[PDB]
């Protein structure tokens, strides 16, 4: 009912983590569901190179994902981590935009807002098993990376533990990790 | 329509400092209808002196209580919350009400009546940058005050740091906490 | 319709004591189908000594596992849960999508949620319970279509009581890409 948005369920390598990688190394999954006056959000990334996929040989390790939006609430791919838009399950895409007034953007560099994050919490599960806690931590809007944007959503998944996960190359899966916002008008 | 809500940018309308006259804090809360259960989205921000500083102290519990009558209507004598809600679509919000059928109305026994409550996390960050975890819990009827109220939900932010967060004063915000409850009949 | 679950308030429906013949346990479990996804919320309460016993000891892992067939309907005879659930209205678009969580044969860790709730003890103390749900995954007959286990587990310092006590998991809520309608 118009009411998804997303990358699809087992979405193609879409997504680049590496800076200065030219093509996508992960997978992300990124659904959006509309409910009310809110977004239901569920969103997990999958290493799809060497690269990523052997992060976790560090004990203290931060993923970036970027998204940025245009006033239609369609991804822009040269900016944006995600280098394929968002489609919808069954047009504008406003509706799905983290709200302005909840969430609004200020000036550059004045004071602190931290009214624009979520903060949480998923895993990584490791070759041998260990579960290792992984902070999220979502930024919306507040703060535009150029003058074409105009929503904004970024994600940031931290380890910081006694131990890496790993020794060797996996294949690296951040648990689903969901979470809600306030949206824009449709 | 489905959602019954504070407004995504409410002004000051709560009240956390005991014997206080006029709100010190912003509630947003945000409860939407998703088939038998109720998808809320709760966060506060101090608006006070009192409030930007409790902080200051290591082990800090805010309380907000909020009581509804037989039709979902806040009643704001008692409630901390001094506004009521609307919804989106503008009769009854009985609908958005935690059912007293899974969340029932007891005897005043001392007891962990666990089946009333659910508990979660959300964060605090600190003008040094400092995340804080908040434990959460919500208490779903199980207590009537009076002879006034038909459904109960109270919200306990609680910091038990072996640091204080703050030596200074600082907005106080709680990172947006979600959690979801069967709902009672429309 | 969009809602399929155990209901509110369930009678024993549920079984945790592996053998056991009746229930010993109330499983909350309640499905709403929403987009794409599907959003669970499922709680746990003991009703039996052996369950409302468990949490005398430190380390403590409660196990529900539901077997499903094509149109989305619980195998009681191989499932934890011995009463299917029912729509607020075939309920296979409410079940674990086999393309997001497939089943395979024997590393594949993309079918797993992890997540926590919590159990409060007697004496008030707050204890944190480590949460597995694993989807489809692994299959373990021909009758089965889709899978959807819990695991809770708790690993303390300290046993949260030294008596019987009801036991509840505290509401743990989760989402997952759902199966075409």
């Amino acid at each position: 009912k118009n009411n998804t948005l997303w990358t699809g369920p087992k979405p193609e390598a879409n997504c680049i983590i590496e800076y200065g990688k030219q093509n996508p190394d992960s997978k992300l999954t990124l659904i959006l569901v509309k409910n009310g006056g809110i977004v239901n959000g569920y969103v997990t990334l999958m290493g799809a190179s060497d690269y990523v996929n052997t992060l976790f040989k560090n004990k203290n390790v931060s993923i970036n994902v970027e998204l940025y939006f245009d006033a239609t609430g369609h991804i822009l791919p040269d900016s944006s981590s995600l280098k394929t838009d968002l489609e919808l399950e069954y047009s504008s895409a406003r509706g799905f935009m983290p709200s302005t007034t909840a969430y609004p953007f200020v000036l550059p560099n004045a004071g602190t807002h931290n009214e624009n994050y979520i903060f949480g919490q998923c895993y990584y599960k490791a070759s041998d098993g260990a579960l290792f806690p992984l902070e999220v931590t979502v930024m919306l809007n507040k703060r535009l990376p150029d003058s074409r944007t105009s929503y904004v959503m970024t994600f940031l998944w931290s380890l910081n533990a006694g131990l890496a996960p790993e020794t060797t190359q996996a294949t690296l899966i951040t648990s689903p990790f969901t979470f809600s916002y306030i949206r824009e008008d449709d």
